[PDB]
């Protein structure tokens, strides 16, 4: 799944791939299942679209934990910009 | 862009969505941007590569703080286990 | 998302869709999930794979049940099926 | 067609995820089946693709079982929701 | 899922639009199937895929009869080769 | 091009793989020239894409009587619904 | 297409159509003929090797006719097309 | 990027099919360049545009020629239809 | 083409659209035209390759220069980084 | 990554290619963020949208310079181009 060759990455280079895109996955199912949510005509279907739709940002937020501590700049940009106030691109 | 045609769903949602596709797509840079550095035999194409990689880290970091504010559910779920010790799963 | 114009399906059509299509994503990632959980070399990530690999066969439990309840030939065949013994073809 | 090189995954991991594609490849010709079936505006190939929607929906159910015997968790959540009355997120 | 949009088609296009992508759908599967029967070391799992198989087959040859009915060079070329002798060539 | 790997796939079956895609290519291309035949403007154009249209349904109707020639079911399932009258669901 | 059709010329929508027929022949006798090398069944390599020069055929009736619809189409296979010599 | 492996390929076969592909390539710039060309509201990116549409036209017919010159097939049914008159048919 | 709906979109915007897609359209059509250069066993066609890899080049140069000329920060990291000496982080 | 494999590829070449994507995959990014700078109806959003819009652009240029600087025919054309006045083509 990685677009360069194993034998060309570190270990670690890997696991963060691995961590990476399990995050982009969850990320993509939020968005999914909130649209399918909004447009949903059937309520028995929404309330599981819409449990399942927060366990996929829960999954999200545990592998950003892990990214969190296993990368210098993930751990200092996270900390600079998560639970702020104000302007957010001034942080 | 959106899977759900836009006139069925509500303004918040489609501005989550612009959120959520910007941080996949800052999170895959960051990941092909890293393969490329532990592959690059160029030091300076290396250097190059790795200092956008990080940028994009900070755009994922600054993309995440909206969402962060903007849904009750990434806040709650962030706090729980953003900045922790111990098993992540517990 | 959906193949054929929104107009010509019946409202329970697209539902199904919207369910089906779930039920597809979450496999999808019960199946890369346990991929990576083999091929992880960080006990750390592993475990918040692996977690996360079983709430998504929740969702896809969950959404078939739906589709079960309202969809007459998923009820038959999955009645069949599910939750048998010896060889499953000769159910 | 795997994920991850074949050489690190468990034997039965394989299995699974041949049958958890096989699943998926059922479950979408049902939806596109379906689809099909409401716009077609012939009778006789209506008819043709109602019949073969339904063995698809056959299809994905014999494999799921399968799952259901060789995975513990697989067995566990679709215990927990199938055949069921009531709220399905209780 | 056409190419073309739909008010410059013609009903029996998008029909047959309908059938031609229902048998690719089918043969994928028949394809698919197939190799996942040779490549699967667990057997109760190849009777489940090696079934499934051949009702993808069955499915694929009724739509192809559906195409041979309404449509006449469908009918033609079908007529030529299917259940002969010799070389196809 | 095979899903699975070459090393695990008996001969026959590769060859067949080779057959079924080049099957669903020459069906593929039936359906957009035919729809090119419908949308087109210019006549000369129309011709051009009627032909090859048609000829790709004969590399087609070739490739499948290949596979009834060299698959037990191909032959079976075929020889039912062929050439026969009345509704095809039976 | 790329662009929405209500921006588009019609002679751009005819050519477009002409070229993606064009593009998926190229494409159609690219695979076959690398399936004919792979086969190791000599009829199916003589069906694809067949079907393979079909789709040559098609390709070029299809490029006569951009050729006839568009003039630097028209001057630029005439420029390089059934030369001898270096090709640059 | 080849759709067989490359170690039952012939390197004719695999020359051809690089060929073909930079061929396939710029048809679609073509195509692309000149949907752009139309839709572009700014007459200087539409100069360029159209420029670049044209140099890939340029490309595609270089490249074929290559075509011509290596394949027996290529040079029987290129001198059979281009600049002829009448029905292409 | 677009991402996002025409109709939400400024006109100038679309038009830096149909630049950008052409400039990447363009180097892939470098890198892939000269990975087949270095692969190829054929010199008449090296030769042709490596002619259009390099006219593929001007093209996106050309583009670029427009992109330049129409958008204030390409015109400024541009005038930053192009054509300058020293490690081209530190400009 | 590449399409053509690695161990006929000349190591410049590879690297040419990291940077061609690096280059691709940046424009992608402004183009769509832009787009998105337009559509969004939260301007925090926007904001940071258009600041990661124009980091991008940034990205871009570094790595059109490390191009520059290996590639003689880059060099050739960028220096034609850019920073001119009048017609472009
Ligand atoms: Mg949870
Ligand atoms: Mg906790
Ligand atoms: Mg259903
Ligand atoms: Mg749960
Ligand atoms: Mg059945
Ligand atoms: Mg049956
Ligand atoms: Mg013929
Ligand atoms: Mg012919
Ligand atoms: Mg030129
Ligand atoms: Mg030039």
């Amino acid at each position: 799944s990685t677009h360069e060759p194993l034998e060309v990455l570190k270990e670690e280079t890997v696991n963060r791939h691995r961590a990476i895109v399990s995050v982009m996955e969850a990320l993509e199912a939020v968005d999914w299942y909130d649209q399918r949510v909004d447009a949903s005509t059937d309520p028995e279907l929404t309330a599981i679209l819409a449990h399942n739709r927060d366990e996929a940002k829960e999954a999200a937020a545990m592998t950003l934990e892990w990214l969190r501590r296993n990368d210098a700049k993930w751990a200092e940009h996270l900390r600079t910009y998560l639970f702020t106030e104000g302007p957010i691109t001034a942080a």
